[PDB]
């Protein structure tokens, strides 16, 4: 009857900034969102207003398992070593969505490191390392591992911006007792991660815009007019301090996402295809206990706020409320008359 | 509408099913439901219709810490041993909800093992030690340890049933070259779960009614009539066999809880005290594509179903969409035409 369609609305509700609610990277709690000024891209868990994606990984933290890929490791001596795996883009035939990874990779670009030093930035996460055929797991090898996209393995590593020409790569951080180099292996590593660090402090927002890896193909981020793209940020736990509790001892580290996963879920169903007039973004009003602001969406799944050029988080304490508005248009700018 | 709270046909529809929609002991796709005859008791993240809990470990799949607890080994060698992690009930000083237990500690009873052969079943996880006094954690120290509640400990470890009187213990089931025995120290446990199984062919779906932890003055399901309580599966990874998926090559473990997750986050902050009469349950309508299958959700938060004595699993693969109808008593029986 009538308009068989639905507006993109009710997705986005009041506890969704200012209670439950989760990223794309991490299941951290999002307690602020970040401008970023000349764009990003994001292609994991980041849905269009059609029913498509392009990228790998159903919006789930559930399991990361791959099975055929070649294993390593340095030294002569098969005692603890770095254990290191690798695969080509490509290989995933489990994977019904896309074939360049298996399911909850993370998209980040490998850092170069070597010796016994902890990496700065990155992501790691618990797991192990399984033989084939009718798998069963080697006891003696279960580890924080640190995995990401390379070229050149195993000698000379670089990082990489595409997935196309790239290789997956996966090297231990600590030291394990045995180490493998059987030609059929793969891994079985928790969906879940942590950030490496080499002492405490804080590093910066990870990721940055720059290291964030693209498949062909991907819509870019891009300031229009005084709006500028946001990035939804969450408190996570990292290696150098496992108290990171949000107190004192320094700043606690940043985990930033691109779209909320609430609103993955229920975009993933349905179809928008006309619910969003292309040139204009559906814009809600979040309203603290001090101000105000508007908050754009577009037809690829960004979100804007009209702060300018400006780099400062914003913190979702004294949030209250939201409310639906409608379509407006990219030329108007979103207000910005906040606590301050 | 800032009085007389609606209806909850809204927190349970068509896409929980079949599609999104996890789990309260783990985070895993409901696969089906199964009947438990004699019912059970679940405590953990348990929400009524009034929304209040009786319990810890608020609904989010985060992570598990403490600071407070020790750490012991046996063998007079530091080579190649299980390290042994205990605290007593009632430390969880950082648990803003009840002391009892830290965040996110599952509600397992301890499987007492020794050796090198894995226990049958439990909870184990991916985590490490790490000391206190703005301390990191050790770098030669990560494995899987398994957690739960004992009795007793280091001497004669004896499972726990009731959670008042007990202490939270947690092992290692793999081999770790070092051990640290300092008096402040605990843990760093990821927050999903996997059930260690040493053969792991068919084996029997975890945790079983004997086996769950219960807070004292706890609410109990019981079996009304022919109604009798129902408890959601879903596939769950297990440490025999890292390919645990549904097809050839052995039946798969199925790990069960009580009452789905998105219900949970929708009625943990919801009022329903007015909005269902006690006594009656809200029952909805389930539609296969060869039948239907009626489901009621009772004052307690327990799901309720007219299967009899019955301990089938009920595939949800053919389900298509869920209609509401409502208020209905607990003397009418649930239909149960299947094909």
């Amino acid at each position: 009857k009538t308009v068989d369609s639905i507006s993109p609305a009710g997705l986005l509700t009041t506890p969704v900034l200012t209670g439950v609610g989760n990223d794309n990277r991490w299941n951290g709690q999002i307690v602020g969102l970040q401008p970023v000024p000349g764009g990003f891209s994001t292609c994991n868990r980041h849905w269009n207003l059609n029913g498509s994606t392009y990228g790998w990984s159903s919006p789930r933290f559930a399991d990361i398992d791959h099975r055929r890929g070649s294993a390593s490791y340095p030294g002569n001596n098969a005692t603890n070593v770095l254990q290191f795996w690798y695969a080509n883009a490509g290989s995933a035939i489990d994977n019904p969505i896309s074939q360049v990874a298996p399911d909850g990779f993370p998209d980040m670009s490998f850092v170069p490191f070597n010796g016994p030093g902890i990496p700065a930035a990155g992501w790691v996460g618990f797991g192990a390392i399984w033989n084939s055929n009718s798998g069963a797991p080697n006891v003696t090898t279960v580890q924080a591992y640190e995995l990401g996209f390379a070229t050149g393995a195993p000698g000379n590593l670089q990082p990489t911006t595409n997935t196309s020409g790239s290789q997956t790569v996966a090297k231990s951080i600590y030291a394990v007792v045995t180490g493998t180099a059987q030609n059929p292996a793969g891994l079985f590593v928790m969906a879940s991660g942590v950030i490496s660090t080499p002492s405490a402090n804080a590093i910066t927002y990870t990721p940055q815009p720059d290291r964030i890896v693209t498949t062909p193909g991907t819509p870019a981020a891009a300031p229009v007019g005084k709006n500028t793209p946001i990035m939804f940020a969450s408190v996570v736990r990292r290696t150098g301090d496992v108290n990171a509790t949000a107190g004192s001892a320094n700043g606690t580290q940043y985990g930033t996402g691109s779209q909320p996963l609430p609103v993955t879920i229920g975009l993933s169903l349905n179809n928008y295809s006309s619910a969003l007039m292309p040139g204009q973004f559906f814009v809600w009003q979040l309203t603290f206990a001090s101000g105000f602001m508007e908050i754009g969406l577009s037809v690829d799944g960004y979100f804007y706020a009209g702060t300018g050029a400006s780099t400062t988080l914003i913190d979702l304490t004294e949030l209250i409320d939201v409310r639906p508005v409608g379509p407006r248009p990219s030329k108007s700018t979103l207000v910005f008359n906040l606590g301050g």
